[PDB]
């Protein structure tokens, strides 16, 4: 009999496997550090480690808040999305009910919540992303607040694992970067770096019918893994390829979001999962309008590069080449229908694109 990724004994060969430490790839960063200066020196291609909240602007509560507070705040009724890792099948329940479950004495399953969202309850307030996502996120700078599509829905999440929870290797929706704090306990993170092949790779284990069992990491060069415990906070770069298990009962936060450093690895991740069509429930939503108002931007740079003489960095300049080719293929006629619900009001798609397409040859000379 063949073991299937999240069962028992999976768990078990899991924790007893060695794996490179993320020691040569995750950088240790004072949060005080981590700037936009930073980012773009580095260029935010592997996690970063932040030890202790301090300087990152975080807003989260103190770790003397837990699982039954998270139900007080949320909301008892609150439908939410159930995990049964030994299953690895997702279900509906009541966050009551999953909370009844948390604090029962004796579990028999192994259930986790990894897809509550919150920014919509009164615990929203507790919690605020660290000052550097706000710097970086596209959606933060350039979506209008005053707009009639709806922000995509992923700023603040509520990760709710116990013991022995697991989650298998995947890309995150849109290729999107994310922050993760961890209030209570601890939570160890297997990294794949989103080489090429690597990302081949996965596409082809992630469609192959026998994929709930198969340990992906098998098939790659080097899994890191890195261990994150209370009070730490981690940021894992666009595409990389990571999943997780959690060795005590575990309350983190964490949020996603798009930026200009990977506007490559954003539109390939995206790809991919396109082809995949999971359908999923964890899908970066109205991914394509945030490129939309992206391209705005851009332009908008473009022409103020005119009135100062100064041309935009080589990344944008490269970031409007795929942005505007992702647009074309958007609204060919062959295209549009199923597109076009993504596109914000008052958008004029082949004046943008062609406005665009004129800025680059300008700025290429
Ligand atoms: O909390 C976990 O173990 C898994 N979390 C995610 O993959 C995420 O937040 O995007
Ligand atoms: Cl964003
Ligand atoms: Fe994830």
């Amino acid at each position: 009999k063949p073991v299937q990724n999240g069962s028992q004994l999976f768990i078990k060969e899991l924790r007893s496997r060695t794996f490179p430490s993320a020691e040569d790839v995750v950088a240790r960063v004072p949060g005080s550090q981590l700037t936009l200066g930073y980012m773009e020196e580095h260029g935010f291609t592997e996690p970063i480690l932040v030890p202790k909240k301090d300087g990152l602007g975080l807003a989260v509560p103190a770790p003397t808040f837990y699982v039954s507070d998270v139900e007080n705040y949320v909301g008892p009724e609150r439908s939410v999305d159930v995990t049964d890792v030994t299953k690895q099948k997702d279900c509906k329940m009541k966050l009551k009910e999953f909370v009844d479950y948390y604090y029962s004495t004796n579990r028999k399953r192994v259930l986790n919540v990894t897809n509550l969202e919150f920014s919509d309850t009164r615990m929203s307030s507790f919690v605020e992303p660290p000052d550097i996502v706000k710097k970086l996120s596209w959606v933060e700078n350039y979506w209008p607040d005053d707009a009639l599509l709806a922000k995509p829905k992923v700023t603040k999440y509520c990760l709710i694992c116990v013991k022995d929870s697991y989650t298998d290797f995947h890309i995150d929706s849109g290729g999107a970067s994310a922050w993760y704090h961890v209030l209570k306990g601890e939570k160890t993170f297997y990294l794949i770096r989103p080489a090429s092949a690597n990302i081949s790779l996965y596409e082809r284990w992630r469609s192959a019918s026998n994929h709930s069992e198969m340990f992906f990491a098998d098939q790659v060069d080097k899994c890191y893994k890195c261990i994150v415990k209370q009070g730490q906070t981690l940021f894992i770069p666009s595409g990389w390829i990571y999943a997780t298990l959690t060795p005590v009962d575990c309350l983190a936060f964490a949020g996603h979001f798009l930026h200009s450093l990977s506007v490559e690895m954003q539109m390939r991740a995206y790809e991919v999962e396109r082809r995949l069509k999971l359908g999923s429930l964890t899908q970066f939503p109205n991914f394509e309008t945030a490129c939309w108002y992206m391209g705005k931007h851009l332009l908008e740079a473009f022409k103020g590069s005119h009135k100062s003489g100064k041309q935009l960095p080589p990344h944008l300049v490269q970031g409007a080449k795929i942005l505007n080719g992702a647009f074309r293929s958007w609204t060919k006629k062959q295209a549009l229908a199923e597109h076009e619900d993504e596109l914000p009001e008052h958008f004029k798609p082949s004046q943008l694109i062609k406005d665009l397409a004129k800025e680059i040859r300008l700025s290429e000379n």
